[PDB]
């Protein structure tokens, strides 16, 4: 009923809260302590934290203990992502008591594993779709991931509860969300869609909120909050 969920992000690389541009390794701007960033969002009224281990995502080690420390400090909902691609990584992620995880690369690379984990864990699983036109991209050996609609059909029919949708071209660039893409994904499923990437302004958040009736549930917000484009309090006011 008009409300858009907001998920301020903390992405971790080499023990730091960082923002990348187009999700590309080596474009890091560091914002200091992940724990302090997460604590600040929570103090500012966040209902969700979107917490990401980028080292795990990129295959350059991991920040497992730090990610756990951050999650333990949260009294709010936590959506956890980054290199979750096998049983052991999934087990540790879920042991945080996070509200849900995101699987990204895994859905392209081992579709049978994603099917199994959806079946076993239900709506504790959401799948990230990283879209270039109509093609999906991952972080393993797969620049080609598959056709967007074929992957959505397979995941829909396997019972996937929720999708996290990113246009790599808008990521960390502050150029506005890809509304056409979000709406195209809403056409292709009845499951909730979470927008990820591209937010630069309060008006961008209002535009994403305008898609709630079409099936967009929330928006993950990174660079604009760290850049102080607006305060989390202002964002919360604008998204009902």
């Amino acid at each position: 009923m008009s409300k858009l969920e907001l998920l301020p992000a903390v992405d971790v690389r080499d023990g730091q809260a960082v923002r990348l541009v187009h999700g590309e390794s080596g474009t890091e701007t560091s914002y200091g302590s992940p724990l302090e960033a997460a604590l600040a969002w929570q103090r500012s009224g966040a209902e969700w934290l979107h917490l990401v281990d980028l080292d795990a995502a990129f295959g350059t080690g991991d920040n497992r203990a730090l990610i756990a420390e951050v999650a333990q400090a949260m009294d709010i909902k936590v959506e956890l992502s980054g290199g979750i691609r096998d049983d052991d990584t999934l087990a540790a992620a879920l042991a945080t008591g996070c509200t849900r995880v995101n699987l990204g690369t895994a859905a392209l690379e081992t579709p049978e594993w994603v099917a199994k984990v959806i079946a076993e864990h239900g709506d504790k699983i959401a799948v990230g779709l990283d879209v270039r036109g109509t093609t999906l991209r991952g972080r393993g050996w797969t620049r080609d991931g598959g056709d967007l609609y074929e992957t959505l059909d397979r995941l829909n029919k396997e019972g996937c509860a929720r999708y996290v949708v990113t246009d790599i071209a808008k990521d960390g660039t502050l150029q506005g969300p890809n509304l056409e893409l979000l709406k195209n994904v809403c056409a292709a499923t009845d499951r909730p869609v979470v927008a990820s990437g591209g937010v630069s302004s309060l008006d961008d958040l209002r535009a994403i909120a305008g898609l709630v009736p079409a099936g967009v549930e929330g928006a993950i917000v990174g660079k604009a909050l760290y850049a102080k484009a607006f305060t989390l309090e202002e964002a919360l006011e604008a998204t009902s």
